[PDB]
């Protein structure tokens, strides 16, 4: 449900308005410098970036508290609503890597390598030094460094056996937080696991859309609802997410 | 009889009001993530979130203090009633994670995994590594750095064995303290010794319960308690604890 | 087109202005001090710095951003204007060192050694020990540590195979960072591979022109950008970019 | 759905009140006696009574009444009201003795014996004399006369063929009424048919909750009930009702 | 003379007044507390506590410091108060566990078991593991965790052969000081050294008295003190210190 | 010359004044502890402690400083004068444990173990586990915890091999500081090497004369020293230095 | 050039005035620790405090800097000084440890272990644990703790190999600044590599002369200095750095 917010921020985020959910990442831009001195040229290449299209409603999976937990605790539902928001914008981060878009993607294994590629065997025991290549593959026109997001279970494999660091990952440091992998920050979260690892750069796999947060929709007009009092607090991710390539 | 309140304050707490004493957690609420877009389930998550039941005579074990201690020291009466309430509500969080529930339950050995499982051998010395990987495993879905209760023997033993660090356990502290684990601060009490760890996470097994802190009747009136003066302080651990889950 | 802000630094920079670009470095000279005691001889300390000549119009490289995009995030101009300048500013230390002056010159392999010199090959797998001997060639009459300009898949490379340091480069970092070479810093960028090491000295090789920075004009007068609020932000490398020898 | 309340009333009910509905009944009891002329005498008496746990959707059987009949008649919802409180009260006796708790129970045959046994063969047509030998089993410690809860088609059969009385049961009487059994007075209601007699003291078999009657709500707010003004008074059974041991 | 202050505070203290010293300890007790769910059964809990009499001068045994140290160090005479102090009070634990009463006691050997047993042979080199077992027969009514009172040449003789740990004793720690034994932390002090550990329960064994720590009576007035000025600080074990069961 | 205060501090200090310096160590007290019952004894023990005399012109070593220091830097005096000192109150304390008393005495080896015995091969490489036995066989009549004084050269040693703890003497610390060794805090200084520790009591080894510190006698009143202007500050260790017990 | 200011710190530092330039530092000063008593000793230990005698033209290392950048950034004069005065002022501390003093000095490898001794191979891979031990020897007459200066090679090499901690040197920081090396802080230059590491006592290796900083004489008159304006800013070492024994 809830994850790391590392790989929103990197990402390109936008917000176009019609009925559905609408985004742009800086894709390409070939832009045709021309050329200059005497004399110049036309600007034969063109003006890019990419814009696209999504339509479903926004991804549901309801929260529900008590009344009396309510009333008793007022906090508890601002932590909720504090929570649930991360929960779809990881589950918007990862779903704009490769995760569950609103609308039904395929269900995938690791992190994007330029882009999601199929799962090999690795030659040591954990998830290794792809991850210094990778986001150094990305160290062409591209910008480097690059939160590889792994699963914590391959995060201890790596603080166990052969890494970067024998002893930690790349970076010795706990799980589920603002870290350090290669070149960078790590990011760990369940669902994505590292194999070869990511540069996430940031438009072909990645980019980010909201009208605002997951929409935070509390009931208290359900058949059972609203005699114990009960909330239904219901994340439907409002704004959305997708990847354009996987 | 008196331990850590660490386990009690990342646990659930709530209060209904029977004669009986009541708790709700968060537990596991079958929050159907259904996806729905058009057309919907009606949510195959009907409300989880427990309220459950515990009812007995309210943990018992009396401490008896003599008149003259009473009228030599003001003091000894509030830190006494300053330990007690420690001690049933961390007899609390034990037969909230699993120790005495005032209804009769199984003596039990070490601490939940993700909830208590069958005593294991463990390869080093003291209880190990599989402190890492259990709030690791509570790094999905789930927040993570989960107390760790151990006996001040493992503590001590993991102070001079194989361990996360050599020297130390997890983190170098002194037993029956808000310490340092795996991940976040360690427990130390005597009962929950340490095998694999806890991912007390925090409903499943934890669910504190509370009218008031346990019921301190002091009553100088018995047969013998009235012409010394000697004070029949018996703790009765007003509301409860329990597990739902061992 | 965006890579790292090293060779510029150790790079002498100078401002001459008339219709061309104009600019300074330290060339070669007879820092002559002759023996003491009583008495001196001759010094025939006849510096030989130089001042070039170079007229074309500022290495050009249009950048594009929707109105959209430019009134929801306000800082996307600033980071677009702080990120082109870098890149034409390193398309300056490139085209300074090795790669594309405004003046159209010859496509290039490796970074010059004393100064470009034709690609051999190398014995170990990666670019190798030529590079401690570069800036120790460096040490007569010169001043040593010289930042070697390697592409990322020959530091991978290195951090795979016989080097300095078998694991990593000569030091162990990432890429398009301010890292570790022979004696000094390393420079990782694309275009520019390490084969024989460079003695960047400093002169030669190297010199920076500028009026300013890549003069950044973002024109939102086009026949189709104007209508979409589209912006022309077009990099064109003010100042100048250029080598006296390869 | 209703029955006759009799069982209800030899029965122990109390009222605690947290989320669940709670009751303590008399596990029995024991009493003593004392002498006089001189010289007072100490009774030795434990009034044995326990309680227990019950956690479920209060017991549902709506009833839907138009509001036509609800303004032609306003004497059709109190005797409605008056219907259903008995009709769950009965469902209690019931779920009391042996039938439907809110927690789902084993569906069973016959009323309790002492408590609930298995169905055997009895020798009459008819379920005969193990009757009169059950509350004489309750001659000794308990008190005797047990309200005996048989179908009217049993006390058709006891009316026709060999009981304690040929012609009627154990007394001649109409079915689903105060009437008369083993030295007191029968109960007939479906559902719950004579075997060998009830024993009802009062404890292990039954023991009646309520913080009220089953909860009546009525709700003129659902999307078909408003503008047709047709009511949703729906039967909840509010309190609860149980069996400690079958 | 000097040991550590350790069982002193594990063990019950008291002051009755008249001319002779006096203690209270809380005696082995009758807790009845019967069954539930119902019913109480006879809780015949007669607390059996004590309280006993002794006659004798304040265990003495003088402290002298010349004046020329009484006046160039001043705080040699609150250290001196401050030490001997500690010193009867652990003559007092001693003479409250098993050493030397005011009152003519039998020269003892080790720390009592339960209480005072004979000296037996023990199988390892050390005094070992009936330490564990000892509090762990403390865990029926019996409080466990009691400060085994060792002498330093067994506790070396623990450091280098087979205790519960090889190398230390039941934990690695220096003497004379709070440190660790079995499930609890260890006392060292000389007269009472380990054989099987002590379950100090913590009257039969152990009482303290007290009006006052041990009477510190400076006499400046002595045929040969006066003119010296040399003091004549007595410790004269004010209160006392005494077994009730050896 | 100069060495750490450690050994001062715990070893008793005094100051009787003739024509010689003087001392008095809490030695001997045997204390006639007497009785009573009723009926007490004459203190037939007696009043000791130790006083003691030497007679040897103050320890010198002088210490010659310019004049043109001397005014360039004020402070250069001071500290002078705070290191000289230490100097010879670490030559008291060496002196005090055992060096070199102003009497001549016998050109000694290691540190006292209770007191100057004959030195012996250690099995462990570096001097060793002798520490914990040493001030624990002081955990008797004794108090514990005394500054063992050990060579820096045998605390790398200790850092290097064999230990308390392998790595680090009996605690990781910096030579020449209050640090830590067996039961307390280590001394390190040059002429007093570790073999068996130091159990410093207190009296029968140690015992610190003073009138004032070691005199700094500065003369600028030589035949050679007036026209520079060059200072005679002699350090002539004024009080003295001595052990009874070698 | 230019390096880290910490030798000189904890060097002794002077300034005599005559011709030439000069310097005082604590040297070898034959403190005979004439014991004296009687009768007297006259201290065999003549003043040796020394002070001692170098002439040459001050160090020369020309910077050029052109009128145009001088006008352009004013700060770039006092930079320029502020870096130059560090760079002889660490020329000094080099030239005061071992390096180039104004008078031609042998060329020399690492730096002195208590002076400069013979170049040998140390067994693991960086220069290693003889750190330790060096300023530690240190630990006996002399205060300990003294900058050991290391190239930023087997700085990284040690962060890298076998040291006092495998990962970082003797502490993990970076090359040229105020770090952490055995004891106390490290330093790192290039020139002076690390092997047997250093006890600067302060004295015999090392002493500053200064009657100002390295003199910073700009002329601007010079041949073709004048016209372009370009500056003629000489570093000639002002002051003077000396070893009096390597």
């Amino acid at each position: 449900l809830t994850a790391d917010v590392l790989i929103y921020d990197i990402e390109d985020a936008m917000n176009h308005y019609d009925v559905r959910s609408e985004y742009t990442s800086q894709l390409g831009e070939s832009l045709a410098m021309a050329a200059d001195g005497a004399v110049l040229a036309e600007i034969a290449g063109l003006c890019n970036v990419e814009s696209k299209y999504n339509e479903n409603i926004e991804g549901l999976g309801t929260a529900t508290v008590i009344e009396t937990t309510q009333n008793k605790a007022a906090l508890t539902d601002q932590v909720a609503l504090g929570k649930e928001i991360i929960a779809a914008l990881t589950k918007a981060r990862a779903a704009l890597t490769k995760n569950y878009v609103p609308a039904a993607d395929r269900v995938f294994y690791c992190d994007p390598d330029s882009y999601s590629a199929i799962l090999a065997a690795l030659m040591p025991n954990a998830a290794n030094y792809a991850a210094l290549i990778d986001p150094e593959k990305g160290s062409i026109r591209n910008v480097m460094g690059f939160e590889v997001v792994e699963v914590p279970h391959l995060t201890a494999g790596g603080a166990g056996t052969a890494r970067e660091g024998t002893t930690g990952q790349k970076h010795v440091f706990p799980a589920n937080k603002g870290e350090g992998n290669v070149k960078v920050a790590k990011d760990n979260v369940i669902g994505l696991f590292m194999h070869r690892s990511a540069v996430g750069t940031v438009k072909l796999r990645d980019l980010a859309l909201e009208r605002a947060r997951r929409a935070n929709f509390q009931a208290d007009q359900i058949i059972a609802k609203y005699a114990m009092g009960h909330g239904g607090l219901r994340p439907e991710a409002a704004g959305a997410v997708v990847f354009k390539v996987e």
